[PDB]
DNA sequence: GCTGATGCGCCGACGGATCC
DNA sequence: GGATCCGTCGAACGCATCAGC
C-alpha cells in the first residue's frame, strides 16, 4: 500500500504553536543529492535546522551553493578520517551555544558520525548509526556501539531536553518496515538492533516521535533501496527518526515524513516544535 | 584532466518446502 | 493447494582508487 503523509499539524495537542522547524536527511552522498535538486527541496522546507547524514563529503569538498544559505548559515560538518563514507552535517539559522563531535573520543576515532549542538532549551544530537553490514558482519560492532551511544546520550551533563535525529539505521518493530518477516536477519531488522532500539528509549527516557503521533499507522517508511523499483512499491523501512525527552512531548507539534522528496534513497524528515 | 573499470558499503524477487 | 516460511542471489546507487591516454 502507498502511504500519504497527513497535513502538517503546526500546533501543539494543547495549542501554541510551532516555533522550531528541523529537518533531518540522509542524503546518500552531499555533492550527489545537491546535483538531483536537494538544496532546492530545503530551501521550499526553510527549516530552522538541518540535519544531514551520509554526506561522503569532507569539507574542502563541499559545493558553493551551500554557501549560499543565508537561514542556515551556522555549518558544522564532520567527515571520518580514515574512509567517502559516513559524514554528517548540522546547519541551523542560530548560532548554538555549544558545539562537539563524536560520543566521547572522536578526537582519537575520528568517526564523523554524531554532532551535538546545544541550543537555550534544548540539546540536539545527530547520529548516523554504522550499519549492521551485509551477512551482519558488523552486528556485534553496532550493538557495542550502541551502548557506548545509550551512556554518552543519558551521560549529558545538561539539564535541558535532548532531541536526537537522524539515521539510527533500525526499523523498531515491524510496523516501521515492509517486509519484517523476511527481514528479520537483515541488518536493520535483527532482534539485537532492535532491542538496542528499545533500551535506547528505556535508557535515556525518549520517546518516538512519529510512533508517539500515529502509534498505529502502517507503510510509513523513510528508506526505500534503489533497487527493483522498491520506492515506487513502497516497498521501505523507517529508520530515520526524531527522538525526544518526555519533557518535549507537550510541546511536539507534529513529526513528519516527506515522502515525495527525491535525491537520495532516504527521504527528509521534519519535526515542528512549540518552544 | 577526464573517462570508465573495479572495489566497497549499502534486500526484495525468487524458488522450493511445510502446513492444515 | 493457497498461504506461509526459509534460504539464495543478483545489483541501483555514490564515491575512491586506478589505468589508460
Amino acid at each position: 500500500a502507498l502511504y500519504e503523509d497527513p497535513p502538517d499539524q503546526k500546533t501543539s495537542p494543547s495549542g501554541k504553536p510551532a516555533t522550531l522547524k528541523i529537518c533531518s536527511w540522509n542524503v546518500d552522498g552531499l555533492r550527489a543529492w545537491i546535483k538531483k535538486k536537494g538544496l532546492d527541496w530545503v530551501k521550499e522546507e526553510a527549516p530552522d535546522i538541518l540535519c544531514l547524514q551520509e554526506t561522503k563529503c569532507s569539507e574542502n569538498k563541499l559545493p558553493a551553493e551551500l554557501q549560499e544559505l543565508p537561514g542556515l548559515s551556522h555549518q558544522y560538518w564532520s567527515a571520518p578520517s580514515d574512509k567517502g563514507y559516513s559524514g554528517v552535517g548540522l546547519l541551523s539559522r542560530q548560532c548554538p551555544l555549544k558545539v562537539s563531535y563524536g560520543i566521547g573520543d572522536e578526537e582519537h576515532d575520528q568517526e564523523g558520525r554524531v554532532i551535538v549542538a546545544e541550543f537555550d532549551s534544548f540539546v540536539l544530537v545527530t547520529a548516523y548509526v554504522p550499519n549492521a553490514g551485509r551477512g551482519l558482519v558488523r552486528l556485534e560492532y553496532r550493538q557495542r556501539w550502541d551502548e557506548a551511544f545509550r551512556k554518552f546520550l543519558k551521560g549529558l551533563a545538561s539539564r535541558k531536553p535532548l532531541v536526537l535525529c537522524g539515521d539510527l539505521n533500525v526499523a523498531h518493530e515491524e510496523i516501521d518496515l515492509r517486509n519484517p518477516k523476511g527481514n528479520k536477519k537483515n541488518a536493520g531488522f535483527t532482534p539485537q538492533e532492535r532491542q538496542g532500539f528499545g533500551e535506547l528509549l528505556q535508557a535515556v527516557p525518549l520517546a518516538d516521535s512519529f510512533r508517539h503521533l500515529y502509534p498505529n499507522t502502517p507503510y510509513a517508511y523513510t528508506f526505500w533501496t534503489y533497487m527493483m523499483n522498491a520506492r515506487s512499491k513502497n516497498v521501505g523501512w523507517r529508520l530515520d527518526y526524531f527522538l525526544l525527552s518526555h519533557s518535549l512531548l507537550p510541546a511536539l507539534c507534529d513529526s513528519k515524513i516527506r515522502s515525495k522528496a527525491l535525491g537520495s534513497d532516504h527521504c527528509p524528515i521534519t519535526l515542528y516544535l512549540a518552544l
